[PDB]
């Protein structure tokens, strides 16, 4: 049972719009919107959303193979061995938020200060002593981004396994002689860094140019959750404030997916009629460009919607009814909608480009959706057991080689129960840099959007005051 | 009573090595050492040490003041008008840590989102709905470095002064004519850009070509705080591990702040020999120029300490007893004393150039010097019932116009406590900028290094574990 | 008649070898080798080629009309208006090397200073005073390269009669407004410079992603210059030295153009076997990234020449029979044949990226070719008389207003003799930016590297040396 | 008899404007203006000065010893061994234009091409086979400006001849050991780069800290050539347009010269009475920075004539009489004086930063001051039978190898005549860099700008129509 099938399984259920059983319903973890700084919901005018990962949540592993298999072809089609082929997408290693160290062709999951808490190279997991002589600090420095890259998303998913099955596969195949930074076959030398580089431009192309946005159209039911509490959500979201799409996808995906989305026999509610997708936004922009699009953007283009081609010129009128922008920036949506940036509740899934950016470069409010948060959640609770246990450990050491090792052991018992890599937001006692993240720059986030359903919309979000230690 | 008195009134106390008055020493908030990480001391191989505002503490209000009274005269005699002959350095005024907005000429204090807390332009403190008409979101993207210069540092305290003074003359004086972003004066137009970048310069040349530190060093007790236990605690750092000296100052000031720092009749305790300054580290160096010391950093030079000259040529030898180094590197310190960054405690003041980078670029162990903390803990206690007060009324708001405008009423009345640009850490229930990267940045801080000698040095200083909200 | 019909005509003429036939035919000036500066061709160890244009003339104008006729459909087909589709390429109006202002939308040549020689907006020919309005010194900074793009290649003829026709058309249909910097229709507003860039990217598109090259394989006999004496010069080349080439085709098209340009039922002469292509060369090298390539260049790659595609990884071997080359960088050619920059002859059309690049960059020896010089010939020599007499007219003038007028009388009439944008050479008796660069970065030029072979190959290519005027 | 000894005897003439006297004076080669582009008197309207080495041209070997002897003792002060105090200047050695590899530490003489003329390490002059050690294809790449440093001004001549000293000393000098790229003395390693930049900070800081500017002032008659019939040809010149003064010398040290430069009892012509200098210029601008002048510049100031200090701001006032700017850009000259570049005539002795830049930034009219073409033309003339001879060889050589050694004989014999590092224009018969600059940039050119005076003002300079070798 994969996290999309938890979303999948709240998707299906009616709402019940009594006021009592939302209260009732925002009980339980998996429908509760989280809160890291306080948010009152009456103070905000605009709410905005990315589309992919956000409204579409993809199916998994479903999606996740099919990127998988596309992007393998790929690799093979231009030149990689025919072995790649047998290759099978497994769910249970990656995780996502993994940094790729691209000279010495290393998984690794870091906290916010860029400490090691797991390498694997291939699928050899690397303990402490033998990772120093490769990281003597125990240390990567994040943001050189010309070394490492950071696999944020869950389109990352797909290569991160792939990556692992890559090294895996030239480290034991006898073809092949192993060095430090990459492999030699001969008189053709390939580094883990140009072998990264193929795997990203492999995926990149199977989006873009390849055949994955047609076969997943050919069958949405398969790869795309679809909810009919989302047209509701909107239509009440629109009752209070005006609601736009900014999306870094093109027209035309868009078109198709979002049709998909609201593709039920009735519009908001069952019984009421049906609406065009179109009409629950009073701005919708695509081609964004986040992050970019938060800082200088680019020029603001109009959609000819009948031909799903950009009209030709800069768009240089107002806002009109029917209208879709492709590029433009943040501020277009500020000046059109009439709206600054506290004003504004930003709704998406990427940690950097959605969510990091529109709260540094803007000042937006930020809402981050966590699809996997559902069954991170369910392994939380159930498992909690062992980290309550954990945390006791530790504060037996505060007041001893004996204990050490039985805290590498259930920090090990306990982060096996998520898959190979771990959890999302820690291993053990240590919080991963992507958990740092959410904590730091989304101001609310969920399993899904939708979980905004189920409060008033006057609630004041809580979070509580931050003190100094010395203020304590 | 200001924060350097507490500092010196410390200072004049001998030490009481019995392990219970100790214990009992480190129980007032003056005098303890406060946790952001846990941090193990017998896992520190190395400590080092930034020398000004570090191990050399100057007195305030004095040394301020001259440097206040040098820079303004440098103004006046490249040009500007006598009336600033006439300004006296103020220290209810700044409060470090403030953003100085070249644009329009204001003073911002900020939270870590960029969110202003007080904006004061000249002496008139602008509030919530006139700020909108320059900032429209009340808010500045702290990253702009072309706009925006943070006054981190307490060398930057006179001019933070310095920049009101001049940003209200102006204002007032009527032979000028005030715009949005400078003032004319018939054909001559200046920018608030320009006129801070000439306070900026003649800061600079106060300290490098003026008669700053000429006159610091002819009256070392007026502008000093002089510790005799300083040669006691690094004495007993040197019996766990390596001690080193890393300052951006050059080798000639160093030498005569050093020297004066030591100047007792004994050594490390009343009794012993005394020592040179120098005996007390295994690494000395100079001319630093952190932050780029933590990355690329400069060539490896020697110092000639006969003729306070460099060595003409990169040192290429090894560390040996009495060599004085110039510039290198991080990497340099790592080396000659065989460490990694998790084995080093970096001790400092400098929030950005200190504590920041150590631990981004390199993960180095960091310990942050607030020299202020000594007055804001009094503060602090003093009035506590102020801020405990207005815990209660968010509180109470949180289960209403009425209810505001006291919550507003206090705020202002715990801020005025502190100064007229508040407290460094705090505006009311609101963090600041400076107090979160403290958090984020400084594994521990104190009021000053030396309350590291009322800790065994074995001492495990623990913080509590972080929770996402979704765990709890 | 075009240029490349005179190429053809000599192309179809076979070799005589007989010594004396050899000097009489390198007589005509259609046949010379052009000498700027003195080259030995006994040192000449390396001859290299460019391939496009240079051993591979592509036919006037059947392919350029190709090559417009596919960037106006690919235009429309992205939204250009439909009347693109009624344009015809026009031969009499582009030269090579002019300047397009995306700022104004002109057509500009220009000399080695940037001063203003000719300047047409669309097909209206802007004279002298009304120049001024937007080039008030009648001169562009050439090197400014965000605002100007220089039209270098043959290549290049297409884009640069469409711009001219987009202008045109734009400017007189009534549905558009013209404005300074471009035209706008409602509330899309296009520039001239984002029509530009759209123009750049047809171009491009039409090259590497439409149908250009298909349509040419699928017809070389129209397409292509295709002269029985290539193989012969290359095996006597072979005789002396080594020969390679280094073009930034792929592999595919190279293999493609290539054999055809040897597809002969013979060899070197008449009665000989035919060999293939690749035998001709001691190195071959494709995507070469020219002038890249004479820097850092990129990494050496092996092509798999059974199946066109790369090898994967970087290519570390030796030079070896069958090896064929991408990427690398001129020093690949240096190590891999033993050569020195003065050693190589390298021979090719683009005056920036083969010619001025590898001269200023590596010191080779450089050979231009000038497809067009074929027919400049032919007009230089024909009405000699009109530039004879504009000689003496200025010589008149130096020793008044009646003067001047037939001085621009003459002009015009010497520059209609070659089309509507004068000669690739000059205006008048102005030298365009263009023959600069020809007498100051090729060594040797003609309007075809065959007529080396009418040279033995110790000849010593002479040029007079050069007096500064105080010299004299 | 140096070049000022030349330049000092023609000065001493008064002016006899007899025009029949003018004729025959710009007979004499010393007195002419030599023309590399035709250019009309009579359409100039603005004539603008650099004056350090055009106006103020300081004595030449006093002034180089001058900057050789405090650069020395700088350089000594900072740590460089005593032994440098005992070098000497020495004028037979440096030409000017040569470069500076700070790779190996050698002094080149090269052509446009960067092809190698000589090269000497020290004193000891590499002949051509032993540099190809370094130099595997006899040239370097003149742009690589990390690499290599071309002295360009007389300001260079002294540190010309410095940097040989320094190679020849420590190359010989026991106390260390020479390395490819520097000099090792035990645990010290100098490079020959680092070596560089100590002696280009050196040369730096004597002219803006140092005492050279003090000394020149208070000796000019030692330092400084006077001409009388300077303030003549300045008052004929705003007799048909307009005159400005545009140096990089801020105000106090430009009215020390200048006030020197007019220091006569007379005005334009004895009997007249005295003027100001400032009374020649239309327009005085000071602090220019060329060349970044000739593009965004610096903010326009305004000096304050009575103190030397700039004022405070930005000057956005008029021009009106009695102002001194600083600062600003070319953009200000053209405004203020309602001058395109073509009406402008701009005369400066810095071949890249005041003849170059102008022309090819703005497109301005140049006169290039070359102060040694007066020792260069009598070394010409005089041994003109050795460049005719050699002149002779190549051409006997061109219809073997016993002409070789006689042709590098003669080159030898006729470098030798000019110093030890030849022509400033040539070795033997290839030109220089500096020759090939010159041609290209500088329209006119002269050893003193006073050559104007013996032409009247409407003259037509004429220079011959250039033609391609194809169009002959
Ligand atoms: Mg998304
Ligand atoms: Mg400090
Ligand atoms: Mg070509
Ligand atoms: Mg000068």
């Amino acid at each position: 049972t994969s996290w999309s099938d938890r979303l999948q399984n709240a998707a299906d259920m009616p709402a019940n719009m009594d006021k009592h059983a939302l209260k009732k319903y925002r009980r339980e973890a998996y429908h509760r919107v989280f809160v890291n700084r306080s948010l009152a919901m009456e103070k905000i005018k605009c709410f905005g959303f990315d589309m992919d990962y956000t409204l579409a949540v993809y199916k998994s592993p479903e999606y996740e193979s099919l990127g998988f298999e596309l992007t393998v072809e790929r690799l093979v089609s231009i030149g990689y061995p025919q072995e790649l082929l047998s290759f099978a997408y497994d769910s249970t290693f990656p995780t996502r938020g993994l940094v790729f160290d691209t000279l010495y062709g290393n998984l690794l999951k870091v906290d916010a200060y860029g400490n090691l808490l797991v390498c694997a190279h291939g699928f050899n997991f690397i303990r402490g002593p033998e990772t120093r002589e490769q990281y003597p600090n125990k240390f990567i420095q994040r943001d050189d981004t010309e070394r490492f890259y950071i696999l944020n998303t869950l389109f990352n998913l797909p290569e991160t396994y792939l990556l692992a099955c890559l090294v895996d596969f030239f480290t034991n195949c006898p073809r092949y002689t192993s060095c430090e930074t990459g492999f030699k076959d001969g008189d053709l030398f390939m580094s883990y860094r140009s072998m990264f580089q193929d795997v990203r431009d492999a995926v990149d192309w199977v989006h873009y140019k390849g055949s994955l946005k047609e076969k997943t159209v050919e069958n949405l039911e398969k790869y795309v959750v679809k909810d009919g509490k989302l047209p509701l959500l909107l239509s009440r979201m629109k009752e209070v404030g005006k609601v736009f799409l900014a999306t870094n996808s093109d027209y035309k995906y868009t078109d198709k997916i979002m049709t998909y989305l609201f593709d039920f026999p009735h519009g908001p509610k069952p019984g009421s009629s049906h609406r065009p997708w179109q009409s629950y936004f009073d701005l919708i922009l695509v081609d964004a460009r986040k992050p970019l699009f938060f800082g200088e953007g680019t020029v603001l283009r109009q959609v000819d919607t009948k031909t799903g081609k950009l009209k030709i010129g800069t768009y240089t009128g107002p806002l009109q009814h029917g209208i879709v922008y492709s590029g433009g920036s943040s501020d277009t949506i500020c000046d059109l909608l009439g709206a600054k940036g506290k004003d504004i509740l930003y709704i998406g899934d990427h940690i950097f480009g959605d969510i990091l950016k529109s709260k540094k470069r803007q000042g937006w409010r930020t809402f981050l959706v966590i699809p996997e948060l559902a069954q991170e959640l369910h392994v939380w609770t159930d498992k909690s057991s062992l980290f309550e246990e954990l945390q006791s450990l530790d504060i037996f050491l505060a007041e001893i080689s004996s204990i050490q090792r039985r805290i590498k052991k259930v920090t090990h018992d306990m982060d096996m129960c998520y898959g190979m890599m771990g959890s999302l937001f820690r291993s053990g006692s240590r919080q991963t840099l992507f958990a740092s993240q959410v904590m730091r720059y989304a101001d609310l986030y969920a399993a899904s959007f939708i979980n905004l359903l189920y409060y008033p919309f006057s609630y004041l979000f809580r979070a509580a005051h931050v003190l100094m230690p010395h203020e304590s």
